[PDB]
């Protein structure tokens, strides 16, 4: 029994915003879906603003954890029967299910194209059937980009406690799915509390827990360590595992000249084991035991990068696209089970070979969805790294990146704290909307022109309200100019009141009215 | 006799750096220059890792001002006599100039490349001959990326202390040029001072002080009253001037049917004016006499976008390309005068229409520097706009852009303090660094292969000797492992002693020194 406290309300984060739901039917079960959004109240006759929410339900005690919205669509699936649990073999049966109508309202897209995306194996919607609290969501290049948010505990830092105010924290600032990343104390325990208060996907990386299990000794893990770790992981209600089965024992060499070397934590372990025994990847060895698992519960399967670049010297390397090369063959091996798959990509990689990065994954791993660390355009700023990965997530993610890992401003230094998670979150929120707008993604532009019009109107409580962290936006404009009636103001400290080009346009178009621009 | 505050030192900001100097002569002149350089004394045998430097000479007394460098460059081409006294003049004569040669050195490339740079246009160097303190530099293309901080009060913010704060600051944390945008009180004075105690060149927008000198009423405006502006900033040492030059009065009604209208400063000034009278633009119909003030000090001429979008929804529009149109007719009138000219850009400009505008500036502008405000590639985060910029700014860079005016956390919320600034400038020297990695500019590697080294070595002290932010970098990683023995621990507290990467690495490594990885 943690002591959980209580992250601030949705109200003090986003003032003037309600949290709403869309009310769908699924047609087959006769299920009602409660999908949600969020509604921006805006004042001068503007139409609320909809956007879209990962909050999650609100004020919820976390020692009694979410309500379970999905049981009824698992236990109605369990009674009918089926060969394998996975999104992509119901869509390739050419059912729509709840997942997929809930995802489909919530990107304002159809349902038929949602199951086709998932179906050709195009984007994934990570949502174990054990996950009884989720929010379903997609990932997919034809959707909304997507950020994860990296959060748990190490042996040198943090609590339970502080992790789950890490994931709602996450998820309030925009965080589409969460991954526990726990590798100090409690890590079981830790991950239970975190699934059953969390409305987005949860992401594990198993082999972390499987080297706790064996003490941290590297050459005591093998596939059984490794396959009871997974359906523990599984039956607690795990979304995806990024799983290293890409980290080949004869790629191994290919690191020996990186400034570097192996950064990837799991991809580690791996080359350490495979190195020991001079074996291949067990993973590798037993991907389709890992597939069975899978098909069991939907688990997605995130094919790891362990051999991704940690440096720019080491950017798009020889060994780095061994690996690429290898995510692509374990996609497709998946595929035929019918397991939902993403690879994950670099980096550290500067902008001029982020290209390259993106041609050679929609070619070689038949454009599964992709999920990159950034990447860091630069390796100059320790400190900055989530302004630094924002532009190549930005690039990236315009070019076709599906799912965006943040990278907080701790990144290379320590774990990160609430506060980081927050920046890291709104960085990435950044990155992912300028892709969207890159992308030319259905209807992404009306948030911009939002905000805009809100801007050159003088509407700034409505400005506020309407950009990705409202609070932050008014202080600081209220640092130089904090009264009520600033709020109203046809200008700012900025440029004060003769200097404000929107109020000078204001008064040309004012001029302009009577007759034009014609006369003087 | 204002009261002035010392900025922090460069050891609290530069820890193990030290300011140097690297002497060359000048053969025609025998003027010894001295230029200036940063050096990072490293550990482990590493060489000390030479930097560029921006600083500027250090603990000077404000009241007393830096001292006057270029004094007998100046004095000697007077007393041997010439027509015009610009850097394109000279440039053009088959002249390497002391300035020329400074530049070449602090770039590491060619006198006579840099001379070929600035006799085509494609590169400028600042330096009005009365800014006599100026330690030069060049902006094009060819060479470093450059940053400009933009500072100066407003009629409702700041002093005259805190601008020469922020002057002082900025160029520390790497600004290439500042502007001095004051529209309150105390222009001439503040700007006095500015360019006494400025290393870096210093640009204004003339009309900012012109509609001062008519009390804030537009229709009082003309020629007249900015020559006289021109003249008395020309005097002090402004080395280039924003002329908002291409604002004609045809293209104002092309702005009718935007979201967010004018939002340049000086361009609204402009087209307040133009439809007053209609009249065209002062500043075009006068380009020719701007010119001849121009050619007797080398003021260079930032030509203004005072169309530029201010949001996405106006990025790229019909107004915005009339006025680039208009900007290189201008460019090749100023060349044909010997003066040095660079051209401002957008704005508000989602990703995907990014490469557009360098495409239609190199051709339409014939390769002179461009120096955008960003872009801002999505209008919603305000709090945030350093972040949303700086990947527009690393984009446009990446494409050619020379100079990245900053855009601080305060954008669309209110004057910029000096914690503002310090942002800015690290967001913008990410970007503009990311960009010359992404040109593959020469020995611009060696910086992020200097700081990823001392990273997988564990020379931490050295790792963040090397960073943009020293003390950021080192009081981040110090919040979770603050003991002195943490700065040779292999980990940090992000993944502990048993899952750090690079340390796995690193016994990975240890294990192949006898004979291989062949061996289990
Ligand atoms: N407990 C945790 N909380 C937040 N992020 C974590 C985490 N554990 C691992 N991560 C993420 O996983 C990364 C692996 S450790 C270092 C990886 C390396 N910097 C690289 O370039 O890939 C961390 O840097 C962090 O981004
Ligand atoms: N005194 C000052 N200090 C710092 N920046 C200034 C400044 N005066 C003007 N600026 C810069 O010039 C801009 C003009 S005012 C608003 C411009 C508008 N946001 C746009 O998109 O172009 C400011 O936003 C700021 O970036
Ligand atoms: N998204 C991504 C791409 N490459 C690595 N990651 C993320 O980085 C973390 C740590 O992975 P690793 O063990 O490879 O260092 C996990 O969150 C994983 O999804
Ligand atoms: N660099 C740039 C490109 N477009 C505008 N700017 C900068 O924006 C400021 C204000 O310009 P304006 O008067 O056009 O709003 C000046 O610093 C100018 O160089
Ligand atoms: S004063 Fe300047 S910064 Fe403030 S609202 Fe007006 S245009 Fe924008
Ligand atoms: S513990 Fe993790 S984050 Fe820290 S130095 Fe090692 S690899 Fe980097
Ligand atoms: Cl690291
Ligand atoms: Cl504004
Ligand atoms: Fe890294
Ligand atoms: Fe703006």
């Amino acid at each position: 029994s943690p002591d959980f406290q209580p992250i601030p309300s949705f109200e003090e984060c986003f003032p003037k915003s309600t949290k709403e739901h869309k009310e769908v039917v699924h047609e087959e079960s006769g299920h009602v879906l409660k999908v949600p959004f969020r509604r921006v109240h805006l004042s001068g006759g503007e139409p609320a603003f909809d956007n879209y929410d990962t909050s999650g339900p609100q004020n919820v005690n976390a020692h009694i954890g979410l309500a379970k919205l999905r049981k009824e669509w698992i236990d109605r699936r369990e009674k009918l029967g089926t060969p394998r649990y996975t999104q992509m073999y119901y869509a390739k049966q050419g059912i729509i299910t709840e997942e997929m109508l809930y995802c489909a309202t919530r990107e304002k897209l159809d349902p038929e194209f949602v199951r086709s995306e998932v179906a050709r194996g195009r984007a994934i919607i990570p949502s174990n059937k054990k996950h009884l609290e989720l929010e379903p969501m997609i990932v997919g290049r034809k959707f909304l980009v997507k950020v994860n948010a990296n959060i748990g505990n190490s042996a040198v830092a943090s609590s339970i406690e502080e992790e789950v105010y890490k994931v709602q924290w996450a998820t309030m600032w925009g965080a589409d799915t969460i991954m526990d990343l726990s590798t100090g104390r409690h890590i079981h325990e830790t991950r239970e509390w975190i699934l059953r208060n969390s409305a987005v996907p949860v992401g594990t990386v198993p082999i972390y827990q499987a080297l706790e299990k064996v003490d941290g000794i590297a050459e005591n893990l093998n596939w059984e360590v490794f396959r009871e770790t997974l359906i523990e992981q599984a039956e607690q209600g795990v979304d995806y595992f990024t799983i290293h089965a890409g980290v080949l024992l004869r790629y191994i060499p290919l690191t020996a000249k990186r400034l570097t070397g192996i950064v990837s934590r799991g991809g580690s372990i791996h080359a350490k084991w495979c190195l020991a025994y001079h074996k291949e990847n067990f993973a590798y060895e037993h991907w389709d035991d890992i597939l069975d698992i899978c098909n069991q519960y939907d688990v997605a399967l995130s094919i790891g990068d362990g051999l991704r670049p940690g440096s720019i010297y080491d950017a798009n390397d020889t060994a780095q696209f061994a690996e690429l090369l290898t995510q692509g063959e374990l996609t497709r091996r998946a595929w035929e089970k019918d397991v939902q798959v993403m690879n994950e990509g670099p980096g550290h990689v500067p902008m001029h070979k982020i290209p390259e990065n993106m041609q050679k994954q929609l070619e070689w791993c038949n454009e599964a969805p992709f999920y990159t660390l950034g990447p860091l355009t630069t390796d100059i700023a320790p400190g900055y790294d989530h302004i630094t990965s924002a532009i190549g997530a930005a690039n990236i993610g315009a070019l076709g990146t599906a799912l965006l890992c943040y990278v907080t401003p701790k990144e290379h230094l320590g774990l990160p704290n609430r506060d980081d998670v927050k920046a890291g979150v709104i960085a990435y929120k950044i990155a992912a909307h300028a892709a969207d707008l890159a992308k030319q993604h259905p209807h992404a532009q009306a948030w911009d022109d939002a905000l805009s019009k809100a801007r050159f109107e003088f509407r700034w409580m409505d400005q506020f309200a309407l950009s990705l962290d409202p609070m932050t936006a008014m202080s600081f404009h209220d640092e130089t100019l904090p009264a009520d009636g600033a709020k109203v103001a046809h200008f700012c400290s900025m440029c004060g009141p003769k200097f404000c080009s929107m109020k000078i346009t204001e008064d040309i178009r004012k001029y302009a009215e009577e007759n034009g621009y014609g006369s003087a």
